[PDB]
């Protein structure tokens, strides 16, 4: 399913992402916009044989198991298909693990390129919660 901006803002907040690892909620909403266009089922194959999955485009190399990323880990202990669910609980859980591994949101290219050092507050502007 495809989220709207404030709809995603609430869903990420609900799931503990406001200010997690010190990333304001807007960073996360921003990230998803440019990672997945807010679509919970976005996948994007990488040349290294991994795939990015879901609203936050979590990668199979380290974070989720999709059973076809050679020599990979599953550090969020989830199948990559959990990250494609309309319910973003697993995606957010996993993203929290990613930013907690010392790479922070630099893990996500679209954050680095379209959110970091920007007015990410704009992505939550006018939202209830
Ligand atoms: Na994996």
């Amino acid at each position: 399913k495809v989220f709207g901006r404030c709809e995603l803002a609430a869903a990420m907040k609900r799931h503990g992402l406001d200010n997690y690892r010190g990333y304001s909620l807007g960073n996360w909403v921003c990230a998803a916009k440019f990672e997945s266009n807010f679509n919970t089922q976005a996948t994007n194959r990488n040349t290294d044989g991994s795939t990015d999955y879901g609203i936050l485009q979590i990668n199979s190399r380290w974070w989720c198991n999709d059973g076809r990323t050679p020599g990979s880990r599953n550090l969020c202990n989830i199948p990559c298909s959990a990250l494609l669910s309309s319910d973003i609980t697993a995606s957010v859980n996993c993203a929290k693990k990613i930013v907690s591994d010392g790479n922070g949101m630099n893990a996500w290219v679209a954050w680095r390129n379209r959110c970091k050092g920007t007015d990410v507050q704009a992505w939550i502007r006018g939202c209830r919660l």
